[PDB]
């Protein structure tokens, strides 16, 4: 009768590079990347934990975590230990050991056992902190204890051709995992439905004392690369009992989401498309749902302003999403998503543009098919999206034509 | 050396009904009326207190105050007594007396002397809670002490004909008040510039001790209507020293405000105009200033959205102010201000509209020169502003052509 | 799978005066009464809701509420609606009606249906706010929906001699209530265990829809006294399905509580006894347990201080519980519980004393078997507990010999 | 007219290792050392900033900051940027440079120019975070600008032989600094009272623009050890204007403090001394002052409890300071100070003990002249303070008899 999230501690791994996001993560880790005009990427796993009733959260950080920690400090600050809530920000530092470096995602939880065990949670929900998805974790916990499993793994059931980019769980008729392959060219199919492969989300449920034992065992193994997926996961499927849990059984979908929503926005094209899709009439992710809300760090911000309307000038937004503190001054917006603080100035135009917080758009500047990094000041009259060769030289251009624009690229500019 | 705001308590009087706002205050006191897509009216005086360094605030409520109290409870919740901060919400109820209703602005402070005295503030800053203005109260505090006055009164410098609607202080050359007149037919001019009169803002500065005795003297006097402006200040300008502080000395102007800003929006016209004026290219009030910020109760809200762009319908806003969680779906907005939560649907038109939170605009409606009440659902196909006689029979239509539209009115409608 | 508390709203009735507590509730309703150097009495039901996972709480107020409301405002302030948390403080006032008074416990929920229904919780948990107990309401919820009952009523399993003063539920072998008796002289027996009676705690679980219906029907019935225990529930035990829930099945006990703990401290002696019992070596209530914590309003307070140790005076405490901000200066404490802020000065003696916050004990004062009200200043040399006739004339003395001491009594004393 | 603290940013340096505190700072930096059952050492400079009206605070950490940062995260979490308040926690990390270790106190400001400049504070208040004192920084702010100084330096007025351990400022008749000596064997006396010397508090006030220049010149200089007291100030006294501000001009003393209070608790003896002095009848520091309060991280804690009172044992405290969540069970306390969470058990005796949080005192243990580290479990029957050579072998024993006791030493124990 007691919900099991009472006794659970969610541990978010937020050291992920997002190196495939190129300059988008040169000054911040992928979990700190803004998304959706809504939150940072990490806020989803944290919000999933919170709405699932997990009141103990630890966050392991590493790669350039100042922005990330600064965000966690100010957004996730409403846990009080007298209420058996806790939010531990757990960077790598010269604390319990010199290093200043986690040996791997397993070592991120190893070095901080002395923070976990004073809480003594019954279960530990290990989460990747770099995906955008909503999911009730109480379903995984119940399946975990009922099945007697040694580890329950969150899995996407996706068509097999797309599963070639994932780590894939080979599974029997009982959804017990019997093998794990990293990025198979021909992924094993689900028995009885071979067109789909089970695709690891990086979400692992254990019994805490079990994980602590398996985790110290890995800390002493020199064969181990100190990775959950590559070391902890294979040992248990081989010697213990690992059961896959399918994302669709615990996904939390609003009435306006036609299918379970999951995005890893690993590439520039993936990130741009996941954001620009929200300007659809019927987007795949409902950012206006209040049933499974996404908590984030937010400030009181003035509303958005649209100014000028004559023969030469008009500030307006069509097929677009516009956050607060955005002054659209004589600028024409179309199929674009703007975070807070954007200043778009007269005669400028934005199209297919994902504009991160506090960007300025100078007069006459015209930008199409772009991701504009936080705080970029676009010079007056700059054209992006007309000349592919000149665009590829000046900025990071994907093969599909999306230009990522950072301030370091703008500083380097002439003709 | 020390700033005097350290030892000041701001006491906001927020019981005023605001009856000239008609049905706009039928469910809420005027200090709780939304304004500017920015805050409630009360928040300005409260934020002037905050920004002036006054960390002890009391608010007297009375007239329909649940909405008011709930906003105060959820927005102004960051004061801790261990830091010598307090925020007291003081409604008339069954506490120190039966009654359950203050008999005036002076009674509103007098009944709560047992709340003030334990704080023992050196100074009292009595504030009208129903006006929109920015002011650094520390200037008034310096002049009150340096002047040795018994009461210091904040006054607007106004052309005399406009002063006909105010309480007016007659002063000598040294800005010492010699007389007070309520709505003088011919207002006494300022010496040396007889083109202007001193119009009282409802802001008084006392020594707390001098104040306490004056209230006690007021509560024993049966000639007194228990009113600060009618009974407390007249007595002092007669038998003691009452000096006038000019708004322009203390007003906080951002670099984008061409003159000191003060509105009382006491009429549906004045309210609509002040809101609509924020849609100007260069507005008189700069709601994007951060140097003198307006705190209010804000929640995390999704951004604004504009959808549809075909030959027949296009969602967009021009010369407009739009708040978060507004979905503008195939609807046209022009010179309109929208608060949070508005749903405007296909082929509807807004012009010169002030739209309060959570209003739904049905398909094909066309509204012009309107103030729409909070949460109002506008039926599909409604027309306002085309037929003055039709509009006046259905809604509170002003002589100037503004229609105040409540859900009470909508519910009564056929043709 | 999902815990039912997610879909519940706890509604706490905190209007009861507690008139048998006499002067102790002359200025504050019983739920606001301090208890245990721990919290106020209402802080047990609210924490049960919190710890049980109920995130929406309403508090119905009425009798002398200013202290209670100020406490809820400042202590219970960590709920944000974006997380679908809410804490509504709902006093009787000119809101949806003139009244300024609820007509009964049922009416207190009736007049606030417009607060409940926007939340649309699936279940209402109606709670008395004047008892000291720990309880996990998730148990009653799942019992409620699996039994199909129209009401699930929390009941104490007590010796029928003790149920003399309780509203008693008459049940069968299925724990379904046949009849309700208000204070039976000889109360009915549990079938199969007639020596124990089912005593109503005043804790009701409904389906929200059904409760709304019962309450509109009760609101239109003129036979009804608009009370839960006498109108809403007796109707259902007759026409619907009413099943009793027993305290021991859902009581939250720490490993240091030998029996399920519940106290209503309805009398001076009951209140003194429950407080003074926490000075025991093995107390009934474990106020040091952290597993089902009691949240309250608490301020950073300095530690307790004990000074003086010579032949004539020694500040010390024995068999006593001493809060922070207490300075025991040359004063002797024994078997006493002191709330925060007490100053006991030289040569004074406390024995068998419950001392509420901020009391001052003057020099040479000797007090035995006392309840000292909040803020009381005990004059130098006062002797209480030596002469019963003198004590009964000066203060409120129980037949068992406890004197409750208020400041209005002290102010009236010569010899 | 406006207070200068509105335009100032406090920058606390809390990287100090406190090496002379020996094992007491093995696991924590000195600013995180508990003190006085009141707060951590860092909490005094932070509170002086807060109470002085400085709403922007930066804290530089370095040596083992995990406890420190976590304390700042959970304690100093009530600043909001939209109210022009900020609290930046700034450890040396991979952020703007590899390093992972500041080169000194000046470099700890220099490396975070990019944090301060967006705030554009007019003034910088550089504070040492490892001293216990109370001080109204607004006085320094006025002197600095009224003086036209390039840096104002807080100085203690100390008899000359005690200035032997300080950086000492040689001053002229109008308190302008003409020279600075690091630990002068014979400190330069103040002109006119040659019995006293101005000892540096490590408190500096600059104009922000001049400081950031001085930091950048310092960063380009290889002769500079990148430290404020050794490099920044010595440059200024030579080539610019440097003025002294005396601690007694601006120190905030409560009515019960006979002298300006400043302590550096730099040794085990000094640390034990300052804590144990708080058990005095009239202490030098009044921790019960509410006029200049010390904010800290505080949890809701149960009160203190004393139990047993027989022929053989009695739980009591004499001449002692006892925090909440302390259960004194059959233990005798004299002239001791206990932080929260102490558990002292039957037949144990403590005298002149400073007992840090969560310490367990086993039965029959007897300890005198003692500092017990956080969470230490003292084994039953341990005897300390009786045999110096034994104590000094098992423990870190001062020349004056104080033993600092860590769990690492208990773990190694036999006879």
């Amino acid at each position: 009768v007691q919900p099991l999230a009472r006794d659970a501690m969610a541990y978010v791994l937020a050291g992920g590079r997002g190196s495939r996001l190129k300059e988008l993560t040169d000054r911040r880790a992928k979990p700190a990347v803004y998304f959706g005009g809504k939150a940072r990427i990490i806020d989803f796993a944290l919000s999933n934990a919170l709405n699932s009733g997990i009141r103990r959260i630890g966050v392991a950080t590493q790669y350039k975590a100042h922005d990330l920690i600064r965000h966690l400090q100010r957004g996730w600050d409403f846990f009080r230990p007298e209420r058996n809530e806790s939010f531990d920000i757990l960077p790598a530092s010269q604390r319990v050991s010199e290093t200043q470096w986690y040996e791997g995602t397993a070592d991120a939880v190893y070095q901080n056992i002395d923070i976990i065990e004073p809480y003594a949670p019954e279960y530990m929900v290990i989460l990747a902190g770099d995906h955008i998805y909503k999911m009730d974790y109480e379903y995984m916990l119940q399946q975990h204890v009922d099945s007697g499993a040694d580890v329950t793994i969150g899995c996407l059931e996706v068509p097999r051709m797309e599963a070639t980019g994932f780590g894939v769980m080979h599974v029997n008729e009982k959804d017990e995992i019997i093998d794990f392959i990293e990025k198979p060219a021909d992924p094993p199919g689900i028995p009885g439905n071979e067109g789909f492969a089970l695709a690891s989300m990086g979400i692992y449920v254990f019994h805490t004392k079990f994980l602590m034992e398996a985790l110290r065992r890995d800390a002493a193994d020199p064969t181990s690369s100190r990775d959950f997926g590559k070391d902890i996961i294979p040992y248990i499927v081989e010697h213990g009992k690992a059961v896959a849990h399918r994302f669709a059984d615990s996904c939390v979908r609003s009435d306006f989401e036609h299918e379970p929503y999951w995005r890893d926005v690993g590439t520039i094209d993936a990130y741009w498309q996941a954001n620009i899709d929200l300007t659809d009439v019927v987007p795949d992710l409902d950012i206006y749902d209040k049933s499974w809300p996404i908590w984030t760090y937010a400030e009181i911000t003035p509303p958005a302003k649209f100014v000028h309307d004559d023969e030469d000038r008009r500030g307006s937004a069509v097929s677009s999403v516009v956050s607060g503190d955005c002054i659209i001054s004589g600028a024409a917006l179309n199929r674009s998503l703007l975070f807070t603080g954007v200043r778009a100035n007269s005669y400028s135009r934005l199209e297919n543009a994902v504009v991160l917080p506090s960007v300025k758009i100078g007069r006459h500047a015209q930008l199409s098919n772009v991701v504009i990094d936080h705080g970029v000041v676009i010079p007056e009259g700059l054209i992006v999206g007309e000349d592919p060769e000149l665009d590829a030289k000046r900025f990071r251009r994907t093969e599909s034509g999306i230009c990522l624009i950072t301030q370091s690229m703008i500083d380097k500019l002439d003709l």
